[PDB]
């Protein structure tokens, strides 16, 4: 079913953001596992897989709308080098992602693509849940101290 | 995540309406039970619990958006003295609640807080279901007569 | 069954104290959850629910005694800004609650309302259990240190 | 164990009241069954059995305290001729029973027979539950009408 | 169904005998339990319950026959002071009960109330079984001696 | 929670009585077992354990009330030399225990420590049950003879 | 079976040591529970119960040997005011207990009471296991720090 050109462009922009996140979260997960921080490693693995699920739905919607999913352009991964930096890098990425989701929803509404809007709203709910997790972890580091925070994430 | 100040004000206004409804429905429930109208008592108890679930979601959303949930201001409970009046009191409250929900959704849409809009839409769906129940009960009183209607609500 | 007017006034006073505690504990629970201190959040949620159960029994007793339960007057919530303050706010509220329960029991005994006395004694047992919990938590903060205490309350 | 002579007199007075109620409730139950009001008949049967359980506990306590249980004196049964009268006769008896229970509790407290007091308090709780039931039924007759009330008590 | 007036008088006389036995056996049971003769206590409790079942059937029959069951007149309880006396008191009562049952059966036969006769015959069979039990216990006291007889009735 | 000094003194006095009883009953149990009176030995062991449970509750209450439990002062054990004397020694101790419980309940009532009163009432119920057991055993020795009484307590 | 008088005296000395330990461990358990150090409380409770089992075996052996078990003399309880002191008080007591056990075993061997020796050796093995536990806990306080050690003993 032929979709709106600018809707497809927005969906590809969102997809691009998801693809950055998949790789950033996967690498952060394996860094945490290598360091023995297995609870963080496991949680971050699940974040990567969740982003994969959103990317899948976007690819499927773009193809239904007769557009070309762009999996070729990979933007800048924000790779941290210690736990605090990695969490902040994930948060910086998620805040860019939600800005782009809101702009995409505005356009879907304007052109009456209510099904694409609903998909993007579901993704936005997941991304806000991730922001909640990240803000909470950064706050816990302050409240319990970094050494205790890391200790609590050694064991699954 | 820093929310829109006016969104947070709207969410607190909705929360205030829920808090009235929780208490009004709980008292109505226990009045019906005291009178031996246990089917009405049980249904009204479930209505109170459902309002508690909505209030919980509003409180959680307000905190996520870095606002202060207001559980201190309790507005006017509309307490009936007999079954007909109690149902009409619940209906009067629900109609004010839906007006406020619609106004809050307008504002969430305007500032692109699509997740808050979706939460409020889910609450609005529940409130419209309650309106349907109340209108139906008031109509049944007219069709079957008050004595039969009360008889049908003695036993669970 | 027509109850003693002063007993009913005392039961409404107790009920008012419970209604403050329900809302104060519910808000504290959701604050702790927002901060990632989920063990505190869960325990405080259960404290709120327990207070709801006491309020229910008081409402039921008042109605049986042919009085009017007052769910309209909500007194001052004592909301802390950090864990130490929130626990102390809960403790300050519980100490006022037990003072009022003891005075109400004295009056029930004087007028031979032994069943209302038994209800209040059961509520008082629950409130003293909550005092024990609160004093214990405040003591643990001193014994293990604040950072360790909070660490031990991150995971349920 | 040698009990207080006046305590034993009070326990025998309570026992006498229970023995009236056992027989009154049993006869009312069988009258309702004969008329085909089987739900009333079953509930009233259970009321008779509950009074039997209280009488047993009183007989047991009297014997432990080295007194003579009096099962010989049977006071006046209050037998109605229709459902409304039967319910009111039960209520009239229950209100005499609670007056005597409260006076017995006062005396037990004054002579430090705290175990006898606790037994009497439990019986008083059961008698107040019966009062609630009876007041509720009389109220339902007014709210739903006699014909509907009786209809609702034909089948168990 | 309108019964014979004299049949109903006979049924009320039998019922009166049963009501004596219920209370006499119940008191004897609780006396034996107080003394630690729990096997006698349990057996005598079951005798009381069985008499209650006969009384129920008599009450039900009287009401079907459009008479008024008399639960108000309680005759003389025969209460013993030791095991031998208590068994003999029960036997003395049962022998009066069977005389009255036989006279009632004669009258039922004469007026062709064959269903009332059959009820009374079933009650008479139960009362003769009780006579057998009582005569047997009294004989055992002679054969094994009182101390052994009581020893054998300590434990259930 | 800071308790009343005299309440704590009373609870420590009760505790002291329990500690005597624990040891007296345990020794009596093991004497009966050594003599092959295993039913008495087992029953008396269970009495010792039940007293331990009461002592635990008193210790816990004293600590909650910010007092010092006294497990150091052990009063005079009343040890019999044969079954009759041992049972009477237990009864002599239980009668002093109930006097102290009643006096402690009075004081708890007067300072409004209704939760401590309820604990003591529960202990008093257990002590009166023990008195019933002991009086019953002494009476059975009279009724069945000492040799039969002991015979009946050889096998569990 | 007539035992050696000095063996019996040694067994009563051991028994006296056990009786101190039972009470000291029980009080320490309940102190740790009141402070919210429930893992220490539970472990120390089990230490008290285990000492009770040893005391029982000593009492049984003394009676078999035709001696009089002494449960009347209670020696000095060593009660700490904080966790470090309580552990050291338990250790001080256990070291005295093992000294007395060794002297008792010597005498049992000298008079050929090999069964009493075997009982005492089993008790000694249990006491050395307790010493191992206590020395280990005191070492852990040094290795992990007091605050972490207490944190690790909050939850069971």
């Amino acid at each position: 079913m032929k979709g709106d050109k600018k809707v497809i462009q927005h969906l590809n922009k969102i997809l691009g953001n998801e693809l950055i996140a998949i790789n950033q979260y996967f690498l952060h997960s394996r860094m945490w596992n290598d360091w023995g921080l297995k609870r963080l490693g496991a949680h971050e693995y699940h974040e990567s897989i969740d982003e994969m699920k959103h990317a899948d739905k976007l690819i499927e919607r773009i193809l239904f709308l007769e557009g070309l999913p762009n999996l070729q352009d990979l933007g800048k991964l924000l790779i941290g080098e210690n736990t605090q930096e990695m969490l902040q890098c994930d948060l910086n990425l998620e805040l860019k992602a939600t800005k782009d989701l809101r702009e995409a929803i505005v356009h879907c509404e304007q052109v009456h693509d209510y099904v694409s809007r609903d998909l993007l709203k579901d993704i936005l709910e997941s991304e806000e849940e991730h922001i909640d997790y990240l803000e909470t972890q950064l706050g816990l580091i302050q409240k319990v101290g970094l050494e205790n925070y890391l200790q609590s994430h050694m064991h699954e």
